[PDB]
C-alpha cells in the first residue's frame, strides 16, 4: 500500500508514534517520506553486506527481523521481515518503536540524518489534523 501523506500521519499517531522516545510525528513521516516514500512494500537489497531493508521504514535485516538469508543476521523485533511489508503497519511500526529504543534513537536511520534532521519538518503533518 502506498499512503496518502494525511492518511499517514493519523495512522501513524493512532498507532502511538507521537512524541514516542522524545519522537515527533513529523519527524516518522520525514522518515517515512525519504525511506519508501509511503510504501509498505517497498525492499532494497544491499549487495554489500547480503541485508535488505524492509517496508516504509526500511527496516535491514541484519539486526531487526528475520528473512533467514542474511548472513549471522538477528532479529531484535522477533518478526519475519515478511510483517514489515504488510498494508498494515502496526507490526513496521512496532518494530520502528524498537529500532528507537536503541541508544541512537531515530538518528538510526542515516536517511533522517541526510533529509530530517535539523530540517523544517513541520511540512509533513500540516493539514492533517494531527
Amino acid at each position: 500500500k502506498v499512503f496518502e501523506r494525511c492518511e499517514l500521519a493519523r495512522t501513524l499517531k493512532r498507532l502511538g508514534m507521537d512524541g514516542y522516545r522524545g519522537i515527533s510525528l513529523a519527524n516518522w513521516m520525514c522518515l517515512a517520506k525519504w525511506e519508501s516514500g509511503y510504501n509498505t512494500r517497498a525492499t532494497n537489497y544491499n549487495a554489500g553486506d547480503r541485508s535488505t531493508d524492509y517496508g516504509i521504514f526500511q527496516i535491514n535485516s541484519r539486526y531487526w527481523c528475520n528473512d533467514g538469508k542474511t548472513p549471522g543476521a538477528v532479529n531484535a523485533c522477533h518478526l519475519s521481515c515478511s510483517a514489515l511489508l504488510q498494508d498494515n503497519i502496526a507490526d513496521s511500526v512496532a518494530c520502528a518503536k524498537r529500532v528507537v529504543r536503541d541508544p541512537q534513537g531515530i538518528r538510526a536511520w542515516v536517511a533522517w540524518r541526510n533529509r530530517c534532521q535539523n530540517r523544517d519538518v513541520r511540512q509533513y503533518v500540516q493539514g492533517c489534523g494531527v
